[PDB]
């Protein structure tokens, strides 16, 4: 009826508009901001590309197929839609796998990947994913009707030919969706556990803004930090404070003796006392007024924060921020696409058990995943929230 056509036509355009607006802003945010240009940001820019294609082409075309209750766009337009639709969405699963192995390899491979991240190398990865995804689906969808000779697709209907068999589709959804989902789940929970770990060596690494130097180099770092402890114990002016501190706040003390020496730190007589009196906020205010805070306010602010809170917050906030962002991107991907794939599994053991409508809903729901990503960006990352605001108004 007229009600069903206008109702459908509204929310598809409403969702299509949100998608196009959001993904078009994030792409501008990367070009309009010199502070958003990171390796991680480059990847997310790739998703917006595939996501923007979905919001522009796939939503309007497929929305016409379901509205008119039949496909009338022509035969060659059908092979382009399905191919582009499947090549783009497949690149999305590729980008997510790369984003996962980026953080994972960034958190597990400080030797090579941590120090091998180049915005030029990134382009190679995105290049692989897009070219690979194109090859897997474009030729198969376009030319399959030629290898078999005839076309199984009735006129006025548009669907992938070689996917007509349900058993063949089940194996395809396994490799295309389930397996990538399984891997990304494995990498996440490992990255998640990594976000809670921190010691004095990584504390000094971060403060120094440096990196590893192999085995021989890492053994020397251990000697120097070990000797730093002895100096504190041999020093009669520091050992009292050190012995009355917790494992975290002790690392903060070693962080100072490492930067200024035993005698230099022993000069903080008042501050070294308030620490032994566990008057954290009072000692923090005192250390803030020293020259040491004016000569290295970044390193001091973190070490001082450690004394106040007694936690690794100043040395882990960056890692957690990314972890939360990745959790959102994954969760959106899992929530929206799972229905459709669960139908593929069900339909494999059922001659006909899914109505034509349930399939069309899962198909459009998968599209919605391309609508939520820009929202997740602005919700978690603060830089996107401000950059998006200055684009609409300013
Ligand atoms: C546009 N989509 C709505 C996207 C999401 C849905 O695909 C899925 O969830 N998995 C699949 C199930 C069977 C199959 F043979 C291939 C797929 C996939 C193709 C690319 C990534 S998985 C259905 C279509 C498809 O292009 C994707
Ligand atoms: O700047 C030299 C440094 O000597 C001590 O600190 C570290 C030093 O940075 C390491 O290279 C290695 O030598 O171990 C030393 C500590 O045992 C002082 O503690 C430090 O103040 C001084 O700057």
């Amino acid at each position: 009826t007229i009600w069903q056509v206008v109702f459908i036509a509204f929310l598809t355009g409403f969702l299509a508009l949100v998608t196009i607006i959001g993904n078009i802003l994030v792409i501008v945010a990367f070009k309009v901001n010199k502070q958003l240009k990171t390796v991680n940001n480059y990847f997310l820019l790739s998703l917006a590309c595939a996501d923007l294609i979905i919001g522009v082409i796939s939503m309007n075309l497929f929305t016409t197929y379901i509205i008119m209750n039949r496909w009338a766009l022509g035969n060659l337009a059908c092979d382009l839609w399905l191919s582009i639709d499947y090549v783009a969405s497949n690149a999305r699963v590729m980008n997510l796998l790369v984003i996962s192995f980026d953080r994972y390899f960034s958190i597990t491979r400080p030797l090579t990947y941590r120090a091998k991240r180049t915005t030029k190398r990134a382009g190679v990865m995105i290049g692989l994913a897009w070219v690979i995804s194109f090859v897997l689906w474009a030729p198969a969808i376009l030319f399959w009707q030629y290898f078999v000779g005839k076309r199984t697709v009735p006129p006025g209907e548009c669907f992938i030919q070689f996917l007509s068999e349900p058993t063949i589709t089940f194996g395809t959804a396994i490799a295309a969706f389930y397996m990538p989902v399984t891997i990304m789940t494995i990498l996440y929970w490992r990255i998640y556990k990594e976000t809670e770990k921190m010691n004095i060596f990584e504390m000094l690494r971060i403060d120094e803004g440096g990196g590893s130097g192999g085995d021989e180099a890492e053994k020397l770092f251990n000697q120097d930090v070990d000797a730093a402890v002895r100096g504190i114990l041999r020093n009669a002016k520091l050992k009292p404070v050190y012995d009355s501190l917790d494992a975290v706040r002790r690392a903060a003390l070693i962080n100072m003796v490492f930067q200024m020496g035993e005698t230099g730190v022993a000069g903080f007589t008042n501050s070294l006392r308030m620490l032994q009196q566990k008057r954290w906020d009072e000692a923090a205010v005192n250390l803030a007024k020293s020259r040491w805070y004016n000569q290295t306010p970044n390193r001091a602010k973190r070490v001082i924060t450690t004394f106040r809170t007694g936690t690794w917050d100043a040395y882990l906030i960056k890692e957690k921020k990314a972890a939360q962002t990745l959790s959102a991107i994954l969760l959106a991907f899992i929530i929206t696409w799972t229905p459709y794939n669960i139908m593929v599994l069900v339909n494999t053991f059922c001659d006909s058990c899914i109505p034509k409508t349930y399939w069309n809903l899962g198909y459009w729901l998968c599209y919605i995943n391309s609508t939520v990503n820009p929202v997740c960006y602005a919700l978690c990352n603060k830089t996107f929230r401000t950059t998006f605001k200055t684009l609409l108004l300013c």
